[PDB]
Order: C-alpha cells, then structure tokens, then sequence
RNA sequence: UUGUU
C-alpha cells in the first residue's frame, strides 16, 4: 500500500541503522530507518528501538507477520514488537469527539444519535451515567471527521434548552 | 448545581 512508519521495539542498544535495514529489507524495500536516541548525557546512546518506513503498506504488513511477536534478536529476552508509529496516527478520536452538556436527563444514546445525525456519521455516542443509571446530563458524540464535527458545534451550540436544563445546550470539542 | 473521555 502507501508508504508507513512502523515503531519497532526490543531491539539491541548496539544495533545500528545499518544492522536495522539489512533485517528489514528481507521483508520489502525500507525508505529509511532512524533509531530513537537518549542524548541526555555523552555518548548519545539508542534507546533500543527504531522507526522503519517502508514504501508500501504490505511491505510493512509483512515484515510485522514475519518478525511481532516472533523474532528474537540478539541478547533479547523478548521478541521484536512492531506497529505503526505513534507519528501516523492520523484521525486521533481525541480531536473528532464533542462534549455535548445541558441535555435532558430524560435524553437517550438514541435521541442524540437521532439529533445531531444530519452533521454526519457518528462512530459512537455515548451518555454519561452515574452509579444509579441515571444520567449526568451530558454525553460524548464522535463523528468520522472533525469537519463534521465543527459543523455540528457551529450548528447545535446552545441553539436550545432541553427540559430540565438551566442554560442551553452546549456543543464543543471534547477534553 | 456546568455535568468532560
């Protein structure tokens, strides 16, 4: 697929990107590999793990068959674990998810889902509940993409109070 | 009691 940076750790602190490119490209054709490094004091020293891009996705889906959970590399007592760097995270939920406060306590999964599906799809909706099952008053709404959540802030913030409520609804990006 | 993943 296209290209994709993989996190690898349990790898040997004297292992080099050299040493890292050989093992990697029995698996596919690696862009280039960065081993993590602690300069905190001198010598700068590798931290025992490595970023490998790889141009395509199934290179990448290879190497991690062949090698997670699998390979042992030298003076380790665990095996390579290998998954994509915490750098391709793209659609972090964090920033697609509202906060949506000043609902009904009366206000169902269902009656949210229902009044903010015209902004988009939503992934999950969520109410808030106490011990008791009863509700906090508020809920948690994740769209596929923060466009579709910005647009439903700008549409639904404070537009109107619910039963119960002391001020209108509120409509913002979640904590 | 405006209650946040």
């Amino acid at each position: 697929s296209d290209a994709i940076k993989m996190f690898v750790g349990q790898v040997p602190r004297t292992w080099s990107e050299k040493d890292l490119r050989e093992l990697f490209e029995q698996y596919g054709a690696v862009y280039e590999i960065n081993v993590l490094r602690d300069r905190s004091q001198n010598p700068p020293q590798s931290k025992g793990c490595c970023f490998v891009t790889f141009y395509t996705r199934k290179a990448a889906l290879e190497a991690q068959n062949a090698l997670h959970n699998m390979k042992v590399l030298p003076g380790m007592h665990h095996p390579i674990q290998m998954k994509p760097a915490d750098s391709e995270k793209n659609n972090a939920v964090e920033d697609r998810k509202l906060f949506i406060g000043m609902i009904s306590k009366k206000c169902t999964e269902n009656d949210i889902r229902v009044m903010f599906s015209s902004f988009g799809q939503i992934e999950e909706c969520r109410i808030l509940r106490g011990p008791d099952g009863l509700s906090r008053g508020c809920a948690f709404v994740t769209f596929t993409t923060r466009a579709m959540a910005q647009t439903a802030i700008k549409a639904m913030h404070q537009a109107q109070t619910m039963e119960g409520c002391s001020s209108p609804m509120v409509v913002k990006f979640a904590d």
